[PDB]
């Protein structure tokens, strides 16, 4: 569910303020996406983006009001790792690993500052 992708983050990289960070940066981080991402960070979250809609093209799972973003699962941090909870439902563990290899993804792309808040309507 979307607190706990926040939290994944703040785990994978502990100075981070998810929401202030990676939110509206580039072309896809942020609500839908257009274009192509504009460097790696950006270019997590259209993977993202993309695992989720992929979720959504599971049969199998009928997730709350058509959003992967309200479906719990069980994961922890420690020391820096994320373990997604192998008792996770098929559905959740999908989930849980699109946020998982979401947040590793953050960790290691360089963050522009420029990239923030960008013209996506130009530049996207
Ligand atoms: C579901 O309604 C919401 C509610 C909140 C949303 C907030 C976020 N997104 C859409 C949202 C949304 O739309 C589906 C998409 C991507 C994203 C990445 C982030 C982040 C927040 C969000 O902070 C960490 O990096
Ligand atoms: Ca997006
Ligand atoms: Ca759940």
């Amino acid at each position: 569910a979307l607190w706990q992708f926040r939290s994944m983050i703040k785990c994978a990289i502990p100075g981070s303020h998810p929401l202030m960070d990676f939110n509206n940066y580039g072309c896809y981080c942020g609500l839908g996406g257009s274009g192509t991402p504009v460097d790696e960070l950006d270019r997590c979250c259209e993977t993202h983006d993309n695992c989720y809609r992929d979720a959504k093209n599971l049969d199998s799972c009928k997730f709350l009001v058509d959003n992967p973003y309200t479906e719990s699962y069980s994961y922890s941090c420690s020391n820096t790792e994320i373990t997604c909870n192998s008792k996770n439902n098929a559905c959740e563990a999908f989930i849980c690993n699109c946020d998982r290899n979401a947040a590793i993804c953050f960790s290691k792309a360089p963050y522009n500052k420029e990239h923030k808040n960008l013209d996506t309507k130009k530049y996207c």
